[PDB]
């Protein structure tokens, strides 16, 4: 029984219900994320930016079942091309816009990774990715507007791979949290 989340706190409560079991109804999770109307006052505590790159701000650890985090993208900040470590990954825009570029998994042959598609994710929209869909890069291409996004990963993961667009070669990278539960974590 999916009801509209009234607030971020209500969304979190609903997510704990949707992840109470061992499987994930992706379409329901995506729908409830989309239905939460971003309210900046509710997530200001987590919106901690860094001047030089995007930050990852942990909001909730789920039932051990998921990481819910807010990513804060300064103007021009973007990610590597990366995978999602065999997890579901949902990305909902809370403020601004992000460009998502999709790539196929590289072949063993060292070649340039050519994008398969791109799209512009707009405020309140929720995208979904997993490794079977492909790899992606997420960018705030704005020169004037920060972006803020709400990400949910299940199962949680703390490492992923970055892919070199020139060759397809990958390297393992550990996620660092800029803050946890509103507290800066140097
Ligand atoms: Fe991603």
């Amino acid at each position: 029984e999916l009801l509209k989340p009234r607030t971020l706190a209500d969304l979190i409560r609903i997510l704990h219900e949707l992840f109470a079991g061992d499987e994930v109804n992706v379409e329901e999770v995506q729908a409830v994320l989309e239905a939460y109307e971003s309210n900046p006052a509710e997530w200001a505590l987590y919106a901690k930016f860094d001047q030089y790159r995007y930050t990852r701000n942990l909001v909730d650890q789920g039932n051990g079942k998921f990481n819910l985090m807010i990513l804060c993208w300064g103007e021009g900040h973007g990610s590597s091309i990366h995978d999602h470590t065999d997890s579901h990954c949902f990305l909902k825009l809370l403020q601004g816009n992000l460009k998502e570029t999709l790539f196929d998994w590289p072949d063993k042959k060292s070649n340039e990774m050519i994008k398969k598609s791109e799209r512009t994710l707009r405020e309140n929209q929720c995208a979904y990715i997993n490794d079977s869909i492909g790899l992606h890069r997420v960018e705030n291409v704005s020169h004037t507007e920060p972006a803020v996004s709400l990400h949910l990963y299940s199962p949680p993961f703390d490492t992923c791979h970055a892919f070199d667009q020139r060759t397809g070669h990958k390297n393992k990278v550990t996620m660092t949290f800029h803050s946890k539960f509103g507290i800066r974590t140097p």
